[PDB]
């Protein structure tokens, strides 16, 4: 079972892939397939690829050992949107949007 700090988190999770923020979530769903989108640098550029589906996954299977590990891979999963793409991106306000509901979220956690 998860720590009271983990299903806060947990909750987050949960509203970060809820239909209210689905039309700025929705890249986030599901790894980057670099290939598919016809990327060919994405992995030379970005070391460890993250998103929701992952967090899902480990929150899950209860491989967080802290709710500062859970932050550390959604910031990562946002870090990694910055960092491959120029500022005035459609993905990147859709990702600062999304983290922000995150950081604020975060920020109440008991
Ligand atoms: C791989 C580098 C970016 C790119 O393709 O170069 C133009 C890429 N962009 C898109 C993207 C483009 C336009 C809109 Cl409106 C929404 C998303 C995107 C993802 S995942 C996904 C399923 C998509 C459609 N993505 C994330 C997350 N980080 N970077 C990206």
């Amino acid at each position: 079972k998860l720590s009271e700090q983990l299903k806060h988190c947990n909750g987050i999770l949960k509203e970060l892939l809820s239909k209210k923020h689905a039309a700025y979530a929705w890249p986030f769903y599901k790894p980057v397939d670099a290939s598919a989108l016809g990327v060919h640098d994405y992995h030379d550029i970005i070391k460890h690829p993250m998103d929701l589906s992952t967090v899902k996954r480990k929150m899950e299977n209860r491989d967080y050992r802290d709710a500062q590990e859970f932050a550390a891979d959604v910031r990562l999963m946002f870090s990694n949107c910055y960092k491959y793409n120029p500022p005035d991106h459609d993905v990147v306000a859709m990702a600062r949007k999304l983290q922000d509901v995150f950081e604020f979220r975060y920020a109440k956690m008991p």
